[PDB]
């Protein structure tokens, strides 16, 4: 056990082992807040995060388990690592705080949107991070360019995993936060794949091209009217899969329209990148292109290896379906903690 020291941050008192110095607040939430560090053992500009309320409710003590055994899992170069998790109580019975870190990140793809190499090459770790979790059976669910980490040689990770569901109010409007969802689980269509990952890269890609949101809709209809203007009107064929009469029922209320020609909407952009794009965004989710098959695609031949792509290490997600008590799953997230080993 090491040495932990106190000091009041962002109006709460942190307690961190002594290796971690130089903390300075950087963001601050519902969910907690994170601090900039120097970590003395790794020489790494590291992010702490010190959850708030991890415990509060079943569903907080819950999603509070999930994102430590989410970050645990990963290792992979274009995904999100967990380089330390602790916490200041000596037993569960005094177990209260938890502190997760990984490295400190400073530029997303936002302070970034380019030349069609850099689409190339981000695009290319993109699919390949995607490669990795969808190889465990994790959906991202919420890819856009502020999740994406990007550093000054143009290096990519994937952060945001099992963080807190997005609220009904937050994804109201002109935001963000919607933009880059694909339609099916923007307006709960049905149960979603592996492939709606997929539609969020067909947007960021589009924006890297064009430096503009491909969907920038004013709300939830005028997205989904964007959406079917470019990609063409459901035919009878997805809409049997749609499984809530009431969104079917609504979309057949619209004026059908031909999927639009790519090279017309992308203008000058590399061939190769308007045919990826094509079999990104499809409508159907059971027809859209894998992460698997786009690194095999042709627009990234300059960086494809199929030897340098690795999947990821069984992840068991059996707990999703566990109904526990608090005191269960805290349990469980110190079991967690506890058993943690840091990376090389
Ligand atoms: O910005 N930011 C961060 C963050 C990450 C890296 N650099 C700056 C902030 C994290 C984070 C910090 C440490 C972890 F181990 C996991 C997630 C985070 N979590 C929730 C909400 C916002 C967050």
């Amino acid at each position: 056990r090491p040495t932990f020291y106190r000091q009041e941050l962002n109006k709460t008192i942190w307690e961190v082992p002594e290796r971690y110095q130089n903390l300075s607040p950087v963001g601050s939430g519902a969910y907690g807040s994170v601090c900039a560090a120097f970590d003395t053992k790794t020489g790494l500009r590291v992010a702490v995060k010190k959850l708030s309320r991890p415990f509060q409710s079943i569903i907080h003590a819950k999603r509070t388990y999930r994102e430590l055994r989410l970050l645990k899992h990963m290792k992979h170069e274009n995904v999100i690592g967990l380089l330390d998790v602790f916490t200041p109580a000596r037993s569960l019975e005094e177990f209260n705080d938890v502190y997760l870190v990984t490295h400190l990140m400073g530029a997303d793809l936002n302070n970034i949107v380019l030349t069609d190499d850099h689409v190339q090459f981000l695009i290319y770790q993109i699919l390949r991070g995607l490669k990795y979790i969808h190889s465990a059976d994790i959906i991202h669910r919420d890819l856009k360019p502020s999740n994406l980490a990007v550093n000054e040689d143009c290096e990519l990770k994937i952060l945001d995993f099992g963080l807190a569901r997005h609220t009904d109010d937050e994804m109201t409007g002109y935001v963000a936060t919607r933009w880059y969802r694909a339609p099916e689980i923007m307006l709960n269509w049905m149960h979603y794949n592996q492939t709606v990952d997929i539609w969020s890269v067909g947007c960021i890609m589009a924006e890297l091209l064009t430096g503009r949101t491909l969907f920038p809709g004013t709300d939830h209809i005028d997205q989904l009217k964007l959406i079917l203007r470019l990609v063409g009107t459901p035919g009878a064929e997805l809409l049997k899969k749609i499984s809530s009469e009431s969104a079917r029922n609504y979309i057949q209320s619209l004026t059908q329209m031909p999927k639009m020609n790519f090279a017309n909407v992308f203008i000058g952009a590399n061939p190769l990148a308007v045919d990826l794009l094509e079999k990104m965004l499809v409508l159907d989710s059971d027809k859209r292109i894998t992460a698997a098959q786009a690194l095999a695609h042709a627009y990234f031949a300059q960086y494809h290896d199929p030897d340098d792509e690795p999947v990821a290490d069984p992840y068991d997600q059996s707990f999703e379906s566990r109904d526990l008590l608090i005191d269960e799953w805290k349990s469980l997230t110190y079991d967690e903690v506890i058993s943690f080993v840091p990376p090389p």
